[PDB]
């Protein structure tokens, strides 16, 4: 009923990215849904969800940078390297200051089937308490993806000779989107709305194109325009702003990404 369009959802702890998206089915009275890529069950915060042909633009959002804000307990390894898990190796971190902690960090940022280039950009600490003979600190990582964040504090810890695991991870940024346009579940199935609808979401993403009646006919079958010199993907709109399609320019010539309004 809402039509197609976008909703940022802040997952709560322990659902799987699989699960908000069926519940977003039944939210949405619709199918067609589905997620611009996972976040870790044990997390909370920004998941982005695509309803209706919006489910078409997925794929654009997924290489999106990632903020999340974690906490780290060092001291103690786990078997799943999170708070989920038992401890394995537990040794006092009382010895350790800011300084050898802030300066491990920094040594962590940088570059880590097919062998994928994961970027660690930013890597802050935020706060430290001790904890007994432990010490939790809180941080803040930018990175083009957080599949390996238990890796990192793993690698901290061991860094450190303490060991490592993550006790709270949220993610506080996918791209444009941020918390402040997160909404609960339960938020949601009282108000079924879409954060944006697609028009929305890709006027704002995207660079704009106005296609003449001519050229919004050959969009709406995938057939190509000429190129104007259009940098990255864009919004190709109708007379009256509606997006027919995503496109690229070529050379001389347009590629279509994905038509919106065949």
């Amino acid at each position: 009923a809402t039509g197609p369009g976008i909703v940022v959802i802040d997952k709560p702890a322990g659902m799987t990215s699989h699960d908000v998206v069926g519940r977003c089915r039944r939210i949405f009275a619709t199918r067609r849904v589905g997620h611009a890529g996972t976040l870790d069950p044990m997390a909370t915060g920004v998941l982005v969800i695509g309803i209706e042909r919006a489910t078409k633009i997925l794929g654009l959002l997924t290489a999106a940078p990632k903020s999340y804000a974690a906490t780290i307990r060092l001291g103690q390894t786990t078997s799943t390297e999170d708070a989920e898990g038992q401890v394995l190796q537990s040794v006092p971190a009382k010895h350790l200051t800011i300084e050898a902690i802030d300066a491990a960090m920094e040594r962590l940022r940088g570059e880590i089937l097919e062998a994928r280039p994961i970027r660690i950009d930013r890597f802050e600490l935020l706060a430290a308490r001790r904890r007994d003979q432990l010490i939790d600190i809180d941080v803040e990582i930018d990175c083009s993806s957080g599949t390996y964040i238990r890796a990192l504090a793993r690698d901290l810890g061991d860094a450190l000779g303490v060991g490592g695991h993550v006790t709270a991870l949220r993610r506080t940024r996918v791209g444009r989107f941020e918390l402040d346009q997160a909404r609960s579940l339960d938020d949601l199935a009282e108000r079924p709305a879409l954060s944006l609808s697609l028009d929305e979401a890709c006027l704002l993403m995207f660079a704009r194109r106005d296609l003449t009646a001519a050229e919004a006919s050959a969009a709406a079958n995938g057939r190509s325009l000429p190129a104007v010199g259009i940098d990255g993907v864009y919004a190709a709109c109708d007379a009256d702003g509606r997006v027919i399609a995503l496109l690229r320019d070529e050379g001389s010539r347009t590629r279509s990404v994905a038509v919106l309004r065949p």
